[PDB]
Order: C-alpha cells, then structure tokens, then sequence
C-alpha cells in the first residue's frame, strides 16, 4: 500500500547518487512500512544544476519569462490532480505522521486549495509588471519589475507533510521559481507523491525537485550552495540557527518559521464549553504539534474551577486510536523520540511541583504506538520549564490572573512571539488585548483557524517574515528598479574637453 | 570649528561608559582634527534600554502608538533643521570623509529630501492599518496590523555618512520603532549633529540613540542583544556575513545591503561625450566609493578606440584638490588605509598583465592627502583580480564586446548583482538588457542616479532586502494577522459532553 519512490529530479525519478535509504515507522503501530531515500550532497548538487538550467532554457520561456497565466494552469492542473487522489493522499498522510484522518483530508483541500489560491495571484502578477514609480524629476523616469528570486530551497517538517511543503511551494512555482524541496524525513511520503503530480501535469523539468533524506545530509547543503538564491524554511529555531548560521557565509537570504509558546487569554464574560472546545482545539489539534500552538491557558480566576472542570469532560469525550479508525480525535505523536521528550516534559513539569490536572501517560487502552493522554498540567509557576519551554505535543499549563494588565503581562511573559488568543465576549477588551500582544498571529474568540489569504509568521523568537496570502508569493520574486534618463542634456556634472 | 560631542543616548548627551575616544582625521591633509566617542557593549546596554523604554512609555502614546501624523511632524522638523543647517553640514561631511563639497550639499538636499518623503508615508500609514483580508468563510473576519518592529540596531558606512543614516533612520521613525544608529568611525560627524537636531525638535527620549565607535566594539553588541528586533545594515560583505552570523544565534531579523562589481554596458550607437560622461559618474564619482559603481565597462569594439580617447579627455579635465576648494570634482579616499589597498589593487593589476590607460598613482601637484587619479585599466582578462573585486576607488577596468549577448554574459560574469546600466540609442535594446541583468537596479542611458522614491537593493552576493521607496517604509513595520471568529455557533469539530 505505501509507494516506494526515488527522488524526484529533473522531471522524473532517480537513485540517490550514493543510493542510501531510510525506513518509514508508522507512529500507530511502531512497525517499519517501507523506506525513503537519502539524499546527499551529490544529489543537490544534481537537483540545484536541474534547477538552473530550468530558469534559463529556451530563454526562460517555458517557465521563469513566461506568463503568469501559463504558470497559472500548472498549478490549477497541479491543484485538481490533488483532489482526485485526496483519498490515498490523506490516508497515507495519517499513516506517515500520525494526524486523525479527518485532520489529513482538511490538510489535502488546504493544498488543492493553495495550488488554486497562487495560481489566481499567477495570473495577476502580469499586470503587475513595470509598476510606475513617481519621480520628482521630468527628466528621468522608473518602474518596478518582478522576477523570479532564482533557484529556491524549501525546507519543511513533518507536522503538516503535504500543506507545508505547498506553503512554499505554490509562491514559489507562482513566481517563476525553481524549487529543492526536502521534505522531513520523519514525514516524506506524500511530498514524494507529489513527485508523480508533477510528471502527470508535465511541469517542466528542473522546475520541481523533491530530495528526501536526513537534515544535515539533505538539508543543509541547500544553505551553503552558491547557486540557491534563497532558502525558505519552517521546523525548530535551533535547526533555523544553524541553516541561518551557514548561509551568512553566502550572505544567501533565508526565511524563518519557527515555534513558540502562544498564549490563549480567557476571560470571564464567555460561554464555557465554547471556550472549552477552543482551548483543547487550541492545544491537542494536531496532537499537540502545532506551532502556533496556544499551549499557555491564561484563564481568569473566577471561572478557573468551572471551566478546567469542562474541559476535563470535553477531554475525556475524545476518541484516541489509530488515525485510520472511524471518528479518532487524537491519533500518537510523530515518532519514539518525541514520545520520550513529551513525557519527560511532564516528568519535569512533576519534579519541579506543578499538578497534572488529567493525563501525564499514554492511555491504558493502547498497548502500541507513541500514544500520549491530552494533560493539563496545573499550579504553574512563571520559572517552571513547562511554562517557558515548546513541548509541541498534547500538553497544556494553566495559569490564573484577574486583571487585563496581569493577562497581557502573563500573555507577553516568553521570547517568542508567533500566535496569540483572546475569547471574551466583551469586543473592546478583544481589540485591547490583540494589540497589546507581541504576536504575529491573532486569533479572537477562536484559536488556530489558518487561511491561505491571511499573513502568517512570527515575532521575537519565533522567526521573521511572513508566508501565505500575497506575503507568500512576493518572499518568491526579486524586485528590480529601472531608472532611466530620458532627457537630451547632458548629465552636465563634469567638465566637457573644450572643443579645439 | 569640528564640534566636539558625546553619545546620543536617550535624549541628552552621555559620555562612554569607559570614556574612550577616537581621532577624526582629514583625509585630504592627514591631520588629527578632533575626535568622537567610542562606545562599548556598556553603552549599547544602556542605549537599548533606553530605545526601549522609548515605546513603551505612557502606553506608546508619545511615539509607538501615535498616529503616523505626529511622527510625521518631527520629521518634517528634522528635515527643516538640515535645510537650516545645510552650509555647515555639507562642510562637516566633506571635511569629514572627503567627497568635493559640490557632491556633499547634493548629500545633504537628500537627507531633507528623504525626511521629507517618510513623513508623507507615516501620514499615510494611519489609513494602511486594519487592512482587511477577504475570507472564503463569512463565520471569520480577518484583518492586518502594521506595527513598529520595535527596537532597531541601524549600522551604516562612511560614504555617505549623513544620507546613509537618513536611509534608515527616517522610515524606522516613520515606522514609530525607536532607533540605535551606529555610524561608521571614520565619518561620525555629521551623524553626531543629527543628535544636536533632535534635541532642537524635541523628539521624544530614546526614539533615536546615535552611538559612535568601533564595528566590532559598538555595532557587533546590536546584533546579539535580546532586546534588539532588527538590525538593518550596509556595508562590506564580509561585515555583513560577521553580523548575519551573530544574530543567528537569536534567530533575529538583519538586511544587508552590500557592495557589487556592477556593470556598464555602452553599445555602439550612443553620442560618445553623454556616453563619456555617465561612465565616469559610475565609477569616479563619490571618489570611486559607490556600492553600485559601474567599475566594469563593457564596450562595443567598433567604438573603443574613440571612446577611451575621449573619457580620457574627460578625465583630464576633472579638478582634483582638497573637497572645500571651488570646482573641486575628486576628492581624496576616505582613509590610509583605504588609500593603500586601492593602490596595490592598481598594480596587482599590472602584477597580472593588464595595462593603464590612465591615472594609477597620487596626483603629483599634491603632495599631502589620499588622493588618487581616476585610473582607467586595459586589456583586461576575465580571471584578473581587478574583473572580479570590488576596488572602492577611482578605478575603473574595461573589457570589449561585439554581440549583445557577448556583452549579457559579460555583464553577468559575477558573483554580485547590485546595479548594472545600459547605454544605447535602441531603447528596445536596453529593455532586452535590463530584463537580462541579474541586478535589483538597473539605470538606462545614465549611471548611478539614485531617488528616494524607488526601490534599492541587490541579488546574489550583494545582499538582501529592500530599502528606499515604500519598501524602505516596510522594512521597519511587523504585520501581525488578526482572525476573528464572529459565528454563534460552536466549532463542532470535537464531540460535547453528553448533556447529563
Ligand atoms: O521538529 P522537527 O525535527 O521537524 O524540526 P527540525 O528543525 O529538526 O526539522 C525541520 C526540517 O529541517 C531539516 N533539518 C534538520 N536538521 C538540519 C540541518 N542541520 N540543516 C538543514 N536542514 C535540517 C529537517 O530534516 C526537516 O526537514
Ligand atoms: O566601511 P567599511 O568598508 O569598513 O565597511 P564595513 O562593513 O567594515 O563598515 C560598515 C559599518 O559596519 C560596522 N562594523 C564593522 N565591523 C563590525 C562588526 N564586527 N560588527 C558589527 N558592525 C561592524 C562599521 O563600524 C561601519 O559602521
Ligand atoms: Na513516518
Ligand atoms: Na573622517
């Protein structure tokens, strides 16, 4: 059932240079279900020379120098071929990562829905095209062009397999790009099954390129290759460091999404069980791995007993099994290392005096599989690792306050700054709080509902840079001025020779 | 007559915390003639501090959260104070890093100039907030904020000390950040008097703190300061990849506008005296220091022979003396050391086998000062240090071309891409050349000319980023998306405890 593939390079399969391969666990069972391949130095290095050649063969006429619109019908082409292997797509993205099925088939519309979303900026990029810019001078006129940035590497992780790759990879194809994708290598399966979409659509060859294979193997590479104009990337600050880290020895523009410690701030004036709904969305959606994730609880005091006492009962009502299986709502984390970390965060959260409120351990009725409990840890203390650290799984703390300015304050009380909630049903008090947040994203009377359209990325220590909506595309296109002198004076600055 | 200041720090002027000071010397005599403050790790403390105590204040009343309107007023003040002061600004630059007097007042027009620009766009930055984004779901509204980025590191270079600062200052205070600007120490002077001008204007406390001193000693300390959003510099390349590398480490925001081997391409069909002129702009002018100096010339064979004649012609003609002294056209280097480094590019050259046209030592009528004669080098091969680096003097080397893509490919061959210019007749030519040029800025039939209005910045290995324009403007704001649920209906996505 799952494919076995080759990287994808040049517009069709091929072997690894050094033909290494590694396994796929499928989170569910523990149990080895097939393999990837490795990609080394040696195959960016075929992929980046693919990738050039692409931009610049027969003029650039068939992907980078042609239309918008041309490129435009790839991607819707792209776009519909998703939809029609939704089904499979989805069902091995919830083997591959360990997402609820119902999670998977909302990420493949997402995709599909990218494609179409880029493809409609596709078209309109033309008219875009020699933008005016207005000089205090009749004597010299300017206008903008937008070009393709080049030859692009995108360097994605496994929580959103398929959706993160597209995120980056739609702008990008939408610009006039030619992308290195490198998958995680926890993750890989459908962003390899993209693969196959592209020969099927005949996208260009080079246009696409699909390395999978270990970070430092694959990745890393991409960041220290003189003919990668950009490399855009989403996982952990401490890997974005260190591909940062590298490119500054190329001065090669790079682009950060990382994680954070999101706060969702709760205040009296809303009905419980909504809230409720939207604090567990907010923290065990994904099984806990989101980076937006809003795994800090700022909870008003007057309500703290009653709503912790709902949303144990809301808890308690989610299905966790398989991801396969029919209604699951939480399906095990992404891999044994991870497992062992969220647990050990729990231990910790435990050792240094904090209260598991519910779970802390993996369910009794789930013999394999790196199943963990959604826990809320309680009795939180501001210096506590719990409180300060990214767990990125099904694990909330919750804190108590009772003034605006103590919520803001807590809210605020981290180096990160990516996402931020606030439910009350007083709107004034919403606005107040919004802007009083050093977040990129915020959410009001929700938490973590993402649109194609809008903006996303964060602040402080959580990255720089925003991806999605027209954001997106333009992280993909380098702007050129064209200044041009058009009087028939001369410049008139330097002494003319005397004539004779 | 030079004046004699502290650091900007806060408002008020503030001695280094360990005192240090360093000498200004006047690189047309050599002499000691002052001396500015050296700021330490200490000082950037203290300034950071400030900067942020700055927005915050009174609930960002003052500045941060002001309308753009009230930022626009002080700098409309700021711009004022420099037209007042112009005679003896222009004086304090070219004494201080030695551009002709002529070039420096042209400086100064734009420090006014580019004040005067970012105030009309922080006035109309109050109508860009709350921007609403269109969502395919009418259960969520969402819009965007444009807020200060916050605390600004800005660190610029000696050739245009003023305007440099300006460049970054400007949009940063329209932004409603708070800004540490560290100039370089060997053209701190005119910066220093941007400090006496915001005491005058009355900007608030910390808004702007300038801080003198040594790269590694006062600009490093900006780029691994947890306090520090952004830091946001031009310069060499090589201090671009030490900062880049530095602010990795907390994963914080940097552009880099760098230096460039940028080309010229001049076609047969051009008046040779206009074509002449606009090649000696491009790379004698500002005494050859110009990032984006067209240092390479690519010129038809058929017009080589009379064109070289004529530059040739025009070169002697340009008036070298001391920068104060009427007519002067070229000053001196900024600096010993540049001054040496320039020299021994010259005869690395002749090491290699290339000729001098013309120039290639000091002028023999003066026998104080780093001056240098514009410098025309010949017969030059593509593997020749002086094809490849960037020189940052009045040197100029040329290569010849017969075909159009003869001279693309030419044009091309580079690690850089900062400008790149076009001179001929056919304007249907210079268009196919503008499009082909790998550079962020591309002048035709001029060399050089550069508006506040229009977007400046380079590819490949000349940095990242934008700066000038609107895009200058957005380089300071953080976007931070605002999604709102306004449905009365629950999420619905997890299963409610059983109503009893
Ligand atoms: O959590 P998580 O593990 O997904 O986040 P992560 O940051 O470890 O991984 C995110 C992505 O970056 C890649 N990566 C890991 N180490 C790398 C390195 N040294 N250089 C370049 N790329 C690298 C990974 O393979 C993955 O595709
Ligand atoms: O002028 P130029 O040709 O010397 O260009 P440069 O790039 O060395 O200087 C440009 C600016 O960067 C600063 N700078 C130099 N070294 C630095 C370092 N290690 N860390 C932070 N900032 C530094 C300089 O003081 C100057 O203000
Ligand atoms: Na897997
Ligand atoms: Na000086």
């Amino acid at each position: 059932p799952i494919p076995t593939r080759q990287l994808f390079i040049n517009g069709d399969w091929k072997a690894p240079v050094l033909n290494k391969r590694i396994p796929v666990i499928n989170p569910a069972t523990q149990n080895i279900i097939g393999d990837i391949p490795a990609a080394t130095k040696e195959d960016v290095d075929v992929a980046v020379a693919a990738a050039k050649t692409a931009l610049t063969r027969n003029k650039g006429a068939d992907w980078a120098t042609a239309s918008g619109a041309v490129r435009a019908r790839y991607l819707r082409a792209i776009a519909a071929k998703v939809t029609e292997k939704k089904p499979e797509l989805a069902k091995l993205e919830s083997i591959d990562c360990g997402k609820p099925l119902d999670e998977a088939a909302w990420d493949i519309d997402d995709v599909a829905g990218c494609f179409e979303y880029y493809a409609d900026l596709a078209e309109k990029l033309d008219a875009r095209q020699k933008a005016p810019v207005s000089l205090p001078m009749d004597t010299f006129k300017s206008h903008v062009l937008r070009e393709p940035i080049g030859v692009v590497g995108l360097i994605t992780p496994w929580n959103y397999p398929m959706l993160m790759a597209t995120w980056k990879v739609a702008p990008a194809l939408a610009a006039g790009c030619a992308a290195i994708l490198k998958p995680s290598e926890l993750a890989s399966l459908t962003c390899l099954e993209l693969g196959e979409i592209c020969k099927e659509v005949g996208l260009p060859p080079g246009v696409l390129n699909i390395l999978t294979g270990l970070g430092p193997e694959a990745g890393a590479p991409l960041a220290t290759h003189p003919d990668v104009d950009k490399v855009a990337f989403t996982g952990s600050s401490a890997t974005g460091s260190k591909i940062m880290t590298a490119a500054a020895q190329l001065v090669k523009p790079v682009s950060l999404e990382l994680g954070g410690k999101s706060p969702l701030v709760v205040f009296e004036d809303v009905d419980l069980d909504k809230a409720a709904e939207w604090a567990i969305f907010g923290c065990f959606w994904t099984n806990g791995q989101i980076c937006s994730a809003t795994s800090r609880l700022i909870l008003h005091e007057s309500i703290a007993t009653e709503f912790l006492n709902r949303i144990v009962k809301w808890i308690k009502n989610i299905k966790i099994s398989d991801p396969l299986e029919e209604g699951c709502r939480l399906g095990p984390v992404v891999s044994e290392g991870q497992y062992e970390k969220i647990l050990k965060f729990v231990s910790n959260a435990k050792s240094e005096g904090a209260t598991i409120l519910t779970g802390g351990s993996r369910p009794e009725h789930l013999k394999k599989g790196f199943f963990i409990e959604p826990t809320i840890i309680t009795d939180v203390t501001t210096n506590m690792q719990i409180w300060r650290e990214e767990v990125f799984g099904p694990v909330l703390c919750v804190k108590t306050f009772s003034t605006e300015e103590e919520a803001i304050d807590l809210a605020n009380d981290t180096v990160y700054g990516l996402g931020a909630a606030v439910i009350s049903n007083d709107l004034e008090r919403c606005e107040r709080v919004t802007k009083a947040f050093k977040a990129g994203i915020v959410w009001v009377n929700c938490s973590q509902p993402c649109f194609t359209q809008a903006p996303w990325g964060g602040v402080k220590r959580s990255g720089f840079g925003r991806e999605l909506g027209e954001w997106g595309l333009d992280n993909y296109l380098s702007v050129k001025q064209v200044t041009q002198y058009i009087s028939e004076e001369p410049w008139g600055w330097y002494q003319p020779p005397a004539k004779l």
